[PDB]
Protein backbone atom coordinates (compact mmCIF):
# COMPACT_ATOMS: atom_id res chain seq x y z
CA UNK A 1 0.00 0.00 0.00
CA UNK A 2 1.27 3.36 -1.13
CA UNK A 3 0.63 5.57 1.88
CA UNK A 4 -0.08 9.83 2.01
CA UNK A 5 2.27 11.54 3.33
CA UNK A 6 1.94 14.32 6.43
CA UNK A 7 4.72 16.68 6.85
CA UNK A 8 5.09 18.36 10.77
CA UNK A 9 7.39 20.84 12.93
CA UNK A 10 6.93 20.16 16.37
CA UNK A 11 7.89 22.89 19.00
CA UNK A 12 9.67 21.67 22.07
CA UNK A 13 9.33 24.56 25.05
CA UNK A 14 10.60 24.25 28.54
CA UNK A 15 7.81 24.59 30.50
CA UNK A 16 6.42 28.30 32.11
CA UNK A 17 7.90 27.16 35.73
CA UNK A 18 11.45 26.13 34.04
CA UNK A 19 14.15 28.76 33.84
CA UNK A 20 16.05 28.96 31.07
CA UNK A 21 19.64 30.31 31.47
CA UNK A 22 20.75 29.70 27.98
CA UNK A 23 18.08 32.00 26.58
CA UNK A 24 18.18 34.75 29.39
CA UNK A 25 21.80 35.22 28.19
CA UNK A 26 20.89 34.98 24.43
CA UNK A 27 18.54 37.38 25.35
CA UNK A 28 21.23 39.71 27.34
CA UNK A 29 23.59 39.90 24.54
CA UNK A 30 20.40 41.28 22.41
CA UNK A 31 19.42 43.95 24.44
CA UNK A 32 22.53 44.89 25.78
CA UNK A 33 24.89 44.57 23.19
CA UNK A 34 22.43 44.96 20.77
CA UNK A 35 20.05 47.34 21.62
CA UNK A 36 17.02 45.37 20.11
CA UNK A 37 13.41 45.55 22.68
CA UNK A 38 13.24 41.63 23.02
CA UNK A 39 11.80 39.80 26.11
CA UNK A 40 11.17 36.44 27.21
CA UNK A 41 13.75 34.92 25.11
CA UNK A 42 13.39 30.96 25.45
CA UNK A 43 15.03 28.37 23.47
CA UNK A 44 13.94 25.31 22.47
CA UNK A 45 13.56 22.48 20.00
CA UNK A 46 12.12 22.97 16.42
CA UNK A 47 11.26 19.06 14.57
CA UNK A 48 10.73 18.82 11.62
CA UNK A 49 9.64 14.91 10.34
CA UNK A 50 7.19 13.73 8.00
CA UNK A 51 5.25 10.12 8.13
CA UNK A 52 3.38 8.18 5.83
CA UNK A 53 0.05 7.01 7.27
CA UNK A 54 -3.45 6.00 6.87
CA UNK A 55 -4.99 9.23 7.52
CA UNK A 56 -4.24 12.34 9.00
CA UNK A 57 -5.24 10.91 12.72
CA UNK A 58 -2.69 8.28 12.35
CA UNK A 59 -0.30 10.27 11.19
CA UNK A 60 -0.63 13.06 14.19
CA UNK A 61 -0.74 9.40 16.84
CA UNK A 62 2.41 8.86 15.30
CA UNK A 63 3.65 12.41 16.60
CA UNK A 64 2.27 12.54 19.80
CA UNK A 65 3.85 9.09 20.46
CA UNK A 66 7.60 10.10 19.06
CA UNK A 67 7.09 13.02 21.76
CA UNK A 68 5.51 10.68 24.55
CA UNK A 69 8.47 8.07 23.63
CA UNK A 70 11.36 10.46 23.44
CA UNK A 71 10.98 13.87 22.06
CA UNK A 72 9.22 15.72 25.03
CA UNK A 73 10.07 15.28 28.99
CA UNK A 74 6.69 15.78 29.93
CA UNK A 75 7.79 17.08 33.72
CA UNK A 76 10.34 19.78 32.16
CA UNK A 77 9.02 20.37 28.60
CA UNK A 78 5.49 20.91 26.33
CA UNK A 79 4.96 20.89 23.14
CA UNK A 80 3.18 22.55 20.15
CA UNK A 81 2.66 20.85 16.29
CA UNK A 82 1.75 22.73 12.97
CA UNK A 83 1.47 21.33 9.53
CA UNK A 84 3.98 21.92 6.84
CA UNK B 1 6.63 58.41 27.61
CA UNK B 2 3.51 60.20 28.93
CA UNK B 3 2.15 56.97 30.55
CA UNK B 4 1.62 56.03 26.61
CA UNK B 5 0.48 52.22 26.01
CA UNK B 6 3.78 50.57 24.50
CA UNK B 7 2.35 46.86 22.96
CA UNK B 8 3.99 43.66 22.93
CA UNK B 9 4.49 41.09 20.30
CA UNK B 10 5.06 37.26 20.05
CA UNK B 11 7.18 35.02 17.62
CA UNK B 12 8.53 32.36 17.27
CA UNK B 13 11.55 31.20 14.97
CA UNK B 14 12.36 28.05 13.56
CA UNK B 15 16.22 27.79 12.82
CA UNK B 16 16.97 24.88 10.63
CA UNK B 17 20.23 23.86 9.26
CA UNK B 18 20.39 24.07 5.50
CA UNK B 19 19.83 20.96 3.77
CA UNK B 20 23.57 21.08 2.60
CA UNK B 21 24.44 20.58 6.32
CA UNK B 22 24.65 17.49 7.47
CA UNK B 23 22.75 16.76 10.86
CA UNK B 24 23.84 13.73 12.63
CA UNK B 25 22.11 14.57 16.01
CA UNK B 26 18.80 14.01 13.88
CA UNK B 27 19.23 10.73 12.02
CA UNK B 28 20.00 9.63 15.64
CA UNK B 29 16.78 10.56 16.65
CA UNK B 30 15.08 9.41 13.54
CA UNK B 31 16.97 5.60 14.38
CA UNK B 32 15.34 5.36 17.74
CA UNK B 33 12.37 6.14 16.37
CA UNK B 34 12.11 3.74 13.52
CA UNK B 35 14.31 1.23 15.02
CA UNK B 36 13.92 1.45 18.88
CA UNK B 37 9.93 2.84 18.77
CA UNK B 38 8.99 1.52 15.62
CA UNK B 39 7.35 4.59 13.79
CA UNK B 40 7.68 4.74 11.07
CA UNK B 41 8.87 8.97 10.68
CA UNK B 42 11.67 9.88 8.29
CA UNK B 43 13.21 13.32 7.27
CA UNK B 44 13.90 14.12 10.88
CA UNK B 45 15.29 17.46 11.25
CA UNK B 46 16.31 18.94 14.40
CA UNK B 47 16.41 22.54 14.60
CA UNK B 48 16.22 25.70 17.57
CA UNK B 49 12.71 27.18 17.83
CA UNK B 50 13.63 30.50 19.56
CA UNK B 51 10.08 32.14 21.20
CA UNK B 52 10.62 35.94 21.96
CA UNK B 53 8.48 38.79 22.75
CA UNK B 54 9.29 42.51 21.21
CA UNK B 55 7.87 46.09 22.77
CA UNK B 56 7.01 48.55 19.77
CA UNK B 57 4.87 50.79 18.56
CA UNK B 58 3.55 48.63 15.67
CA UNK B 59 3.99 45.03 14.34
CA UNK B 60 6.03 45.91 11.41
CA UNK B 61 8.09 47.13 13.47
CA UNK B 62 8.36 44.66 16.09
CA UNK B 63 9.24 42.05 13.04
CA UNK B 64 12.29 44.38 11.47
CA UNK B 65 13.46 43.80 15.15
CA UNK B 66 13.22 40.40 14.78
CA UNK B 67 14.45 39.80 12.10
CA UNK B 68 17.84 42.01 13.38
CA UNK B 69 18.11 39.75 16.50
CA UNK B 70 18.50 36.52 13.70
CA UNK B 71 20.98 38.52 11.71
CA UNK B 72 22.84 40.21 14.38
CA UNK B 73 22.94 36.90 16.65
CA UNK B 74 20.39 34.10 16.31
CA UNK B 75 20.96 32.45 13.16
CA UNK B 76 24.19 31.19 11.53
CA UNK B 77 23.54 32.75 8.01
CA UNK B 78 26.16 30.06 6.42
CA UNK B 79 24.56 27.34 7.70
CA UNK B 80 20.96 28.32 9.20
CA UNK B 81 17.86 29.51 7.23
CA UNK B 82 15.11 30.47 9.75
CA UNK B 83 11.17 31.12 9.72
CA UNK B 84 9.51 33.43 11.60
CA UNK B 85 5.88 33.26 12.69
CA UNK B 86 3.54 35.08 14.98
CA UNK B 87 2.78 33.85 18.27
CA UNK C 1 20.69 40.80 4.82
CA UNK C 2 19.72 37.30 5.65
CA UNK C 3 16.02 37.02 4.96
CA UNK C 4 13.42 35.22 6.83
CA UNK C 5 12.21 31.78 4.56
CA UNK C 6 8.33 31.50 3.09
CA UNK C 7 7.43 28.36 1.53
CA UNK C 8 4.46 27.79 -0.53
CA UNK C 9 2.52 25.27 -2.48
CA UNK C 10 0.85 26.53 -6.17
CA UNK C 11 -2.11 24.85 -6.96
CA UNK C 12 -2.38 25.92 -10.50
CA UNK C 13 -5.41 24.70 -12.33
CA UNK C 14 -7.77 25.32 -15.75
CA UNK C 15 -10.20 27.99 -15.21
CA UNK C 16 -14.08 26.57 -14.71
CA UNK C 17 -15.14 26.75 -18.63
CA UNK C 18 -12.13 25.22 -20.14
CA UNK C 19 -12.24 21.44 -20.94
CA UNK C 20 -9.82 19.35 -19.76
CA UNK C 21 -9.55 16.11 -21.94
CA UNK C 22 -6.50 14.45 -20.06
CA UNK C 23 -8.47 14.99 -16.94
CA UNK C 24 -11.54 13.13 -18.42
CA UNK C 25 -9.60 10.33 -19.78
CA UNK C 26 -8.23 10.02 -16.30
CA UNK C 27 -11.57 10.24 -15.28
CA UNK C 28 -13.05 7.42 -17.29
CA UNK C 29 -10.61 5.12 -16.32
CA UNK C 30 -11.02 5.54 -12.77
CA UNK C 31 -14.87 4.62 -13.05
CA UNK C 32 -14.74 2.15 -15.90
CA UNK C 33 -11.99 0.24 -15.37
CA UNK C 34 -10.99 0.46 -11.26
CA UNK C 35 -14.49 1.10 -10.38
CA UNK C 36 -13.98 3.92 -8.06
CA UNK C 37 -17.02 6.23 -8.08
CA UNK C 38 -15.01 9.47 -8.85
CA UNK C 39 -15.99 12.45 -10.89
CA UNK C 40 -15.14 16.14 -11.61
CA UNK C 41 -11.31 15.02 -11.89
CA UNK C 42 -8.99 18.11 -13.21
CA UNK C 43 -5.32 17.56 -13.62
CA UNK C 44 -3.22 20.72 -12.86
CA UNK C 45 -0.07 21.67 -11.64
CA UNK C 46 1.71 21.66 -8.00
CA UNK C 47 4.31 23.99 -7.46
CA UNK C 48 6.31 23.77 -4.03
CA UNK C 49 8.95 26.36 -3.82
CA UNK C 50 10.58 28.55 -1.12
CA UNK C 51 11.38 32.36 -1.37
CA UNK C 52 13.61 34.51 0.86
CA UNK C 53 12.19 37.99 1.36
CA UNK C 54 11.86 41.04 3.94
CA UNK C 55 8.13 39.76 5.00
CA UNK C 56 5.52 38.12 4.24
CA UNK C 57 3.71 41.11 1.66
CA UNK C 58 6.88 40.86 -0.45
CA UNK C 59 6.72 37.12 -0.29
CA UNK C 60 3.82 36.53 -1.79
CA UNK C 61 4.60 39.22 -4.11
CA UNK C 62 7.45 37.09 -5.63
CA UNK C 63 4.88 34.17 -6.13
CA UNK C 64 2.59 36.26 -7.61
CA UNK C 65 5.05 37.31 -10.35
CA UNK C 66 6.44 33.89 -10.35
CA UNK C 67 2.77 33.03 -11.57
CA UNK C 68 2.56 35.60 -13.81
CA UNK C 69 5.71 35.98 -15.54
CA UNK C 70 6.18 31.77 -15.97
CA UNK C 71 3.65 29.35 -14.28
CA UNK C 72 0.45 30.18 -14.80
CA UNK C 73 -1.17 31.26 -18.20
CA UNK C 74 -4.05 33.61 -17.70
CA UNK C 75 -5.83 32.45 -20.44
CA UNK C 76 -7.06 29.22 -19.65
CA UNK C 77 -5.66 28.61 -15.70
CA UNK C 78 -6.23 30.45 -12.23
CA UNK C 79 -3.90 29.32 -9.16
CA UNK C 80 -4.72 29.16 -5.51
CA UNK C 81 -1.69 29.30 -3.11
CA UNK C 82 -1.06 27.90 0.41
CA UNK C 83 1.33 28.07 3.30
CA UNK C 84 3.75 24.82 3.85
CA UNK D 1 -33.90 4.09 -3.54
CA UNK D 2 -32.80 7.72 -4.23
CA UNK D 3 -30.79 7.61 -0.83
CA UNK D 4 -28.59 10.88 -0.90
CA UNK D 5 -25.40 10.41 -1.72
CA UNK D 6 -23.13 13.30 -0.69
CA UNK D 7 -19.85 14.81 -2.86
CA UNK D 8 -16.58 15.32 -1.31
CA UNK D 9 -14.07 17.02 -3.01
CA UNK D 10 -10.43 16.56 -2.22
CA UNK D 11 -6.89 17.72 -3.93
CA UNK D 12 -3.91 15.20 -4.09
CA UNK D 13 -0.39 16.94 -4.45
CA UNK D 14 1.55 14.82 -6.51
CA UNK D 15 5.42 14.98 -6.36
CA UNK D 16 9.00 13.24 -7.12
CA UNK D 17 10.31 11.86 -4.31
CA UNK D 18 13.88 13.79 -2.82
CA UNK D 19 15.71 11.39 -4.22
CA UNK D 20 14.04 11.87 -7.80
CA UNK D 21 16.20 14.30 -9.92
CA UNK D 22 13.45 16.52 -11.77
CA UNK D 23 15.05 18.42 -14.98
CA UNK D 24 11.83 20.41 -15.49
CA UNK D 25 11.58 21.77 -11.85
CA UNK D 26 15.32 22.42 -12.15
CA UNK D 27 14.42 23.89 -15.42
CA UNK D 28 12.03 26.05 -13.88
CA UNK D 29 13.93 27.24 -11.14
CA UNK D 30 16.39 28.55 -13.03
CA UNK D 31 14.34 30.49 -14.99
CA UNK D 32 13.02 31.87 -12.32
CA UNK D 33 16.07 32.68 -10.53
CA UNK D 34 17.98 33.71 -13.08
CA UNK D 35 15.78 34.73 -16.41
CA UNK D 36 13.31 36.47 -14.02
CA UNK D 37 15.04 37.99 -11.27
CA UNK D 38 13.19 36.36 -8.42
CA UNK D 39 14.00 35.08 -5.25
CA UNK D 40 12.95 31.23 -5.22
CA UNK D 41 14.62 28.10 -4.18
CA UNK D 42 13.87 24.42 -4.06
CA UNK D 43 11.26 24.43 -6.99
CA UNK D 44 9.61 21.17 -7.21
CA UNK D 45 7.02 20.59 -10.06
CA UNK D 46 4.32 18.03 -9.73
CA UNK D 47 0.51 17.12 -10.30
CA UNK D 48 -2.55 18.81 -8.56
CA UNK D 49 -5.22 16.51 -8.98
CA UNK D 50 -8.92 17.93 -8.10
CA UNK D 51 -11.42 15.64 -7.77
CA UNK D 52 -14.97 14.52 -6.43
CA UNK D 53 -15.82 11.09 -4.40
CA UNK D 54 -19.50 10.13 -4.11
CA UNK D 55 -19.41 7.85 -0.94
CA UNK D 56 -21.54 7.89 2.38
CA UNK D 57 -19.18 9.31 4.76
CA UNK D 58 -15.84 11.46 4.17
CA UNK D 59 -13.89 8.90 5.55
CA UNK D 60 -15.13 6.45 3.06
CA UNK D 61 -14.45 9.10 0.48
CA UNK D 62 -10.96 9.39 1.51
CA UNK D 63 -10.03 5.77 0.74
CA UNK D 64 -10.98 5.98 -2.50
CA UNK D 65 -9.54 8.58 -3.41
CA UNK D 66 -5.93 7.04 -1.77
CA UNK D 67 -7.10 3.48 -3.91
CA UNK D 68 -7.07 5.58 -6.93
CA UNK D 69 -3.52 7.15 -6.17
CA UNK D 70 -2.84 3.37 -5.79
CA UNK D 71 -4.19 2.12 -8.62
CA UNK D 72 -3.56 5.04 -10.92
CA UNK D 73 -2.67 8.39 -10.04
CA UNK D 74 0.94 8.31 -8.16
CA UNK D 75 4.07 6.11 -9.29
CA UNK D 76 4.71 4.12 -6.66
CA UNK D 77 8.76 3.69 -7.41
CA UNK D 78 9.22 7.71 -7.69
CA UNK D 79 6.30 9.87 -6.33
CA UNK D 80 4.52 10.59 -2.94
CA UNK D 81 1.67 12.34 -2.02
CA UNK D 82 -0.65 14.22 0.06
CA UNK D 83 -4.41 14.67 -0.23
CA UNK D 84 -6.51 17.41 1.40
CA UNK D 85 -10.11 18.50 1.28
CA UNK D 86 -11.07 21.08 -0.79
Amino acid sequence: HHLPLFKFAIDVQYRSNVRDPRGETIERVLREEKGLPVKKLRLGKSIHLEVEAENKEKAYEIVKKACEELLVNPVVEEYEVREL
